[PDB]
C-alpha cells in the first residue's frame, strides 16, 4: 500500500540516482495521506520532482493547491516522521538533513496536529 512497501530498497535507490541524472535540480519527494486520514483526499502520485529553491511554506501551498483545499482546511506536512520546525527553510536545505538512506525525502498530510 505505502511507497516503502511496494518497491525495494534497492529500487528506491536506483530511481533516486536517475532522478540525479535527469532531474539534477529537483529534490525527489515521496508524500502519503496518513494511514488514519478521514476528511482529505488521496493525491494523483506518490513521486514529486520538487525545484530545489522552494521554501517549506511554498511546498505547502502547492500540495493545497493539489488537493484543491479552500482556506479553512486544515492541512499539517511532516517530514521524515516529525513536525516541520520552520516553514522558511530551503527544501535544498531540508533534503540535506531529512532524507531518507534510500535518497527520497518522506512527507505525511493529515488534517490534525494529532496523527
Ligand atoms: O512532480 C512535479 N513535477 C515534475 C517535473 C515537471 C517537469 C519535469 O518534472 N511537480 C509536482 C510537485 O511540485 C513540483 C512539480
Ligand atoms: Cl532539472
Amino acid at each position: 500500500k505505502t511507497f516503502k512497501q511496494r518497491r525495494t530498497f534497492e529500487q528506491r535507490v536506483e530511481d533516486v540516482r536517475l532522478i540525479r541524472e535527469q532531474h539534477p535540480t529537483k529534490i525527489p519527494v515521496i508524500i502519503e495521506r496518513y494511514k488514519g486520514e478521514k476528511q482529505l483526499p488521496v493525491l494523483d502520485k506518490t513521486k514529486f520532482l520538487v525545484p530545489d529553491h522552494v521554501n517549506m511554506s511554498e511546498l505547502i501551498k502547492i500540495i493545497r493547491r493539489r488537493l484543491q483545499l479552500n482556506a479553512n482546511q486544515a492541512f499539517f506536512l511532516l517530514v521524515n516522521g516529525h513536525s516541520m520546525v520552520s516553514v522558511s527553510t530551503p527544501i535544498s536545505e531540508v533534503y540535506e538533513s531529512e532524507k531518507d538512506e534510500d535518497g527520497f525525502l518522506y512527507m505525511v498530510y493529515a488534517s490534525q496536529e494529532t496523527f
